[PDB]
């Protein structure tokens, strides 16, 4: 354990297995779609409530689902700390990768 020594400490956390997000946190950004404060990686608002979406190993960011194809794209990536509705999961997040 040397946290306080590794002075440049970073993850790959835009390539780490991204997986199916479960339905009370699916429910949470839709409710915060409503809401209006889903905001996507350019800060803007969005609208259009989704039915799959993909999660983050570290729960920290959404990707969107559109028609069958999994929308990969920064833009449409959602922050779920802006997720006021966003269910916590008591997990202890950690990735080697």
């Amino acid at each position: 354990m040397d946290r306080k020594l590794l002075h440049l400490l970073c993850s790959p956390d835009t390539r780490q297995p991204l997986s199916l997000l479960e339905s009370k946190g699916l429910e949470a950004l839709n409710k915060a779609i409503v809401s209006g404060t889903v905001q996507r990686a350019d800060g803007s608002i969005q609208n259009q409530s989704l039915h799959e979406a993909l999660i983050t190993r570290d729960r920290k960011q959404v990707f969107r689902i559109e028609d069958s194809i999994p929308v990969l794209l920064p833009e449409e990536a959602i922050a779920t700390i802006q997720i006021a509705n966003f269910p916590d999961k008591l997990e202890h997040h950690h990735h080697h990768h």
